């Protein structure tokens, strides 16, 4: 008698490469998030993984072994079905160098997070220390550490980096953060991850009075080949809700939207339409709240959707206002060190001229820094950029050895 409703929470999954989070994520949900080809030939996570599952506790049993994936306590003695919790959702975030700027964009649809140690390997590392100091910075700081392929190494062992990472945290604020020692692929110890899950990771307040903004991470067309041009479905947009709720029927617009060519001039124009589906996974939906990653239905062109051409767009109402900013202020700070980079350098201050990338919300954009300040840069942004609300976080990024490194955080001015 479990209730087939939306995921309520997004939990991100985020660490060094090859660490076990998808397959974590699949010890948790049943699920390999990876579908791409691409991916899955390569043996990676190259755009945010997605999986969700139903979380219950058979409060007749003991924990954490009471806690269940599923509405059955067989596993625990009794016949009687469990109480449905909640459901949840998990973003599986790549963990290799130069896809940071995927994983910071993950983490603007974040609520919680987990950060993935493997037991095996030394800590701290570069992506760990970088994912870290982001989560910190975008304000995910329901942090979870997980002590990753545990089943490998000695207790003694373990503990030893338990010690690390206790040392570590010690001091930031993530020095409370629990540690729990599993084994995602031979599934060892999930039960008290799913406890710290319910412990740790609230499902975080909801105010549904804000207007509804949603955050495009992928748009594509799920018209199987060859289909007649009168069958064809409308375009799908995926991504999450970071406030309000959208309902079927509604008058909706995609910021910046549709980039337009004028005999080589470039400008451009929001996308409006309306919402003919909503889906969370193979279930379909009315409505459609925060946490979760949603597909949206639309009468547009599959031509317009297609292969994530609308990502690190925003979806709002029709009638929102909104700025798409070409040019953006932004109150910001930096960090001290480049935490990404393998060898230890510090950071250059902020340059007149020098070209940076900036994070804003699911978008990802180059621009020129046209003023320079202490606490404020003024920046000419290659593309649009939509603001949907003041104050929003922002993460600052400069090209190091040819590669993009996070540098500093910053709030978008309006
Ligand atoms: N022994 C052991 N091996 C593991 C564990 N988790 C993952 N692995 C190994 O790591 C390999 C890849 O793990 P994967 O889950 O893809 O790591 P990932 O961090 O998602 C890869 P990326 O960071 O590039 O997206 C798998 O072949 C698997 O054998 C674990 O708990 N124990
Ligand atoms: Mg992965």
């Amino acid at each position: 008698a479990w209730p087939k409703v939306q995921p309520e929470v997004n939990i991100g999954v985020v660490g060094h490469v090859d660490f076990g989070k998808t397959t974590l994520v699949q010890a948790i949900t049943g699920i390999w998030t990876s579908k791409h080809s691409e991916e899955l030939k390569r043996g990676m996570t190259i755009k945010l993984g997605y999986a969700e599952t139903n979380i219950g506790v058979c409060e007749s049993c003991k924990k954490p072994e009471a806690y269940v994936t599923e509405p059955s306590c067989k596993s625990c003695g009794s016949d009687d079905e469990p109480k449905f919790l909640r459901r949840i959702s998990f973003i599986d975030a790549p963990g290799h160098e130069v896809l940071m700027a995927t994983m910071l964009s993950g983490a603007a649809l974040m609520d919680g997070a987990i950060l993935v140690v493997a037991a095996n390997e030394p800590f701290p590392q570069p992506q760990t220390r970088e994912h870290f100091v982001a989560l910190g910075i975008i304000g995910v700081k329901n942090l979870i550490i997980v002590q990753n392929k545990v089943a490998v190494v000695s207790k003694e062992e373990a503990l030893s980096q338990y010690r690390q990472i206790k040392q570590f945290t010690k001091g930031t604020w993530a020095e409370n953060v629990p540690i729990i020692p599993v084994s995602a692929l031979h599934k060892i110890n999930i039960d008290s991850l799913i406890e710290g899950i319910e412990e740790y990771i609230k499902t975080p307040y909801r105010d549904l009075s804000q207007k509804p903004v949603m955050l495009v991470i992928r748009s594509f067309d799920v018209n199987k080949p060859g289909t007649q041009f009168n069958e064809l479905k409308g375009g799908v947009i995926g991504g999450s809700i970071i406030q309000g709720l959208f309902k079927v029927d509604q008058e909706i617009k995609v910021l910046p939207g549709l980039r337009v060519e004028k005999q080589g001039k470039v400008s451009y124009e929001p996308i409006f339409t309306k919402i003919s589906s909503i889906r969370f996974g193979d279930e379909e939906f009315k409505e459609a709240k925060p946490g979760g990653l949603v597909a949206i239905g639309t009468y547009l062109d599959p031509s317009l959707t297609k292969a994530d051409n609308l990502l690190g767009s925003i979806i709002t109402l029709a009638d929102a206002e909104v700025p798409v900013l070409w040019n953006i202020r932004i109150k910001y700070n930096l960090l001290e060190r480049v935490v990404g980079a393998k060898e230890m350098l510090k950071v250059d201050p902020i340059r007149a001229k020098e070209t940076l990338m900036l994070s804003v919300g699911s978008s990802t954009t180059l621009g020129i820094v046209t003023s320079v300040k202490k606490d404020e840069i003024e920046v000419e942004l290659r593309r649009p950029v939509a603001v949907w609300s003041n104050n929003i976080r922002t993460v600052i990024s400069r090209q190091i050895a040819g590669r993009w490194r996070m540098i500093g955080w910053g709030l978008v001015e309006i």
